């Protein structure tokens, strides 16, 4: 279909979260991009699937829930039913994908995106396969409580250029960030 894409925004300090929210002021072009990648499908007829954790689902305003133009999928080991507005519940990343394969998720599912969080990016990586890491490098410190799982990066390729990805350092709201994409076929 599509390959395990991971999409994360990192602060220099390796922070991704802080009290169920973002280590930084919301940055709208970074949001538009995020929207861009995860929704956008070439196969016709098919949606992308975004796999996300309990605390990530919840950070996202009710208002944009479930994310417009993507099958929303939630990972929790505690709810019984999936959070409202949210399309599936899956106790673990191995079954999230089994489901894809399952009967109706089959013809529909085009790519699958890992929006996070921590143990989800944690399950991801540690998979043998075609994984591309879409990394947004917020080039500032923000005190955060939740962090990026570190990637043995001698095992990834840093593509200099990616299809539709800005390659020069971007500056919104006095903040400065840059996009890099990583690969691995292990
Ligand atoms: N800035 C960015 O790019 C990103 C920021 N964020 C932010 O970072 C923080 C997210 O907090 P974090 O603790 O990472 O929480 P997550 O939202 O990733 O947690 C999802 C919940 O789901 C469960 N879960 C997670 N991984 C798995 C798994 N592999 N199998 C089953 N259940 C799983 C855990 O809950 P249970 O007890 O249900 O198992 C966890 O509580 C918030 O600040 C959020 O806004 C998140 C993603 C990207
Ligand atoms: N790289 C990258 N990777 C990630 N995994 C990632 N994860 C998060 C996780 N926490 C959230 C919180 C909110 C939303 C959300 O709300 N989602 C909308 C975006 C619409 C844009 N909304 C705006 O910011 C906005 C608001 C008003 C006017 C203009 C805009 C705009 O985007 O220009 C959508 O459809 O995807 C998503 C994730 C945050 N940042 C990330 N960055």
């Amino acid at each position: 279909v599509g390959s395990l894409n991971c999409i994360v925004a990192v602060s220099q300090n390796m922070g991704i979260g802080k009290n169920g929210d973002l280590p930084w002021p919301p940055l709208r072009n970074e949001f538009r991009y995020f929207q861009r990648m995860t929704t956008t499908s070439s196969v016709e007829g098919k949606q992308n699937l975004v796999i996300m954790g309990k605390k990530t689902w919840f950070s996202i305003p009710e208002k944009n829930r479930p994310l417009k133009g993507r099958i929303n999928l939630v990972l929790s080991r505690e709810l019984k039913e999936p959070p409202q507005g949210a399309h599936f519940l899956s106790r673990s990343l191995d079954d999230a994908l089994k489901l894809t394969e399952q009967p109706e998720l089959a013809n529909k599912v085009d790519m699958v995106w890992i929006v996070g969080g921590s143990s989800v990016y944690k399950e991801a990586m540690n998979h043998p396969g075609h994984l591309k890491l879409f990394v947004t490098r917020i080039m500032q410190d923000f005190e955060s409580d939740t962090f990026f799982p570190e990637i043995d990066l001698e095992k990834y390729k840093l593509l200099p250029e990616y299809p539709g990805v800005l390659s020069d350092v971007q500056e919104e709201k006095g903040i400065k960030y840059k996009f890099e994409v990583y690969e691995k076929n292990d």
